[PDB]
């Protein structure tokens, strides 16, 4: 560790400037490019865009399926048919809810710029995997 201290502090031991934090801030924060916007106006049919803060509720949804994914603990070396079919129904309805939510949040959200956010791509991957799971059964 001491070696790491003597192989790092000597790069700028003599600052000859304002301060290490100050010089880094003043030489890195000046290259700032503000963004104009990411929302088309189109308010005749784009009411979805202003609908925010609902995900904070649906975030709870993201944990509910998690509980379902532990319900198979009831399948410990043995299963009850009604419980298993109820779990299948819960999985199907959760996948349908995720699919409809992503469709409604991407139908009028500029699909040209939709691929910019990798989280949307991950959501597309998980929903298509769920669709494959439903179809194969
Ligand atoms: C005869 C054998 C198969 C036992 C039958 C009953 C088993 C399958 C049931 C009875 C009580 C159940 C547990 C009750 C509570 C919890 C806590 C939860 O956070 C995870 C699942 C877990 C750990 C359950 C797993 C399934 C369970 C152990
Ligand atoms: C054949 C006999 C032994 C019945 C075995 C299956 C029983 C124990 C299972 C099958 C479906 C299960 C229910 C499925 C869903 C829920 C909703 C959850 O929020 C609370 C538990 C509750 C209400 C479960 C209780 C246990 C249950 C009724």
């Amino acid at each position: 560790v001491i070696v790491t201290f003597q192989e790092q502090g000597e790069q700028e031991y003599k600052n000859c400037e304002l301060d290490k934090n100050q010089r880094q801030c003043v030489e890195y924060a000046l290259k700032a490019r503000p963004l104009r916007r990411y929302i088309p106006k189109n308010q005749h049919q784009y009411k979805v865009w202003y609908v925010v803060n609902s995900t904070y509720f649906e975030y709870l949804m993201f944990v509910l399926i998690l509980l379902n994914t532990i319900c198979l603990a009831m399948q410990h070396y043995g299963q009850s048919c009604l419980f298993k079919i109820a779990m299948n129904i819960l999985n199907m309805l959760f996948t349908g809810l995720f699919t409809v939510e992503m469709i409604l949040k991407l139908i009028a959200f500029k699909p040209k710029h939709y691929f910019c956010d990798a989280w949307n791509t991950f959501d597309a991957l998980i929903v298509v995997g769920s669709i494959v799971d439903i179809a194969i059964t």
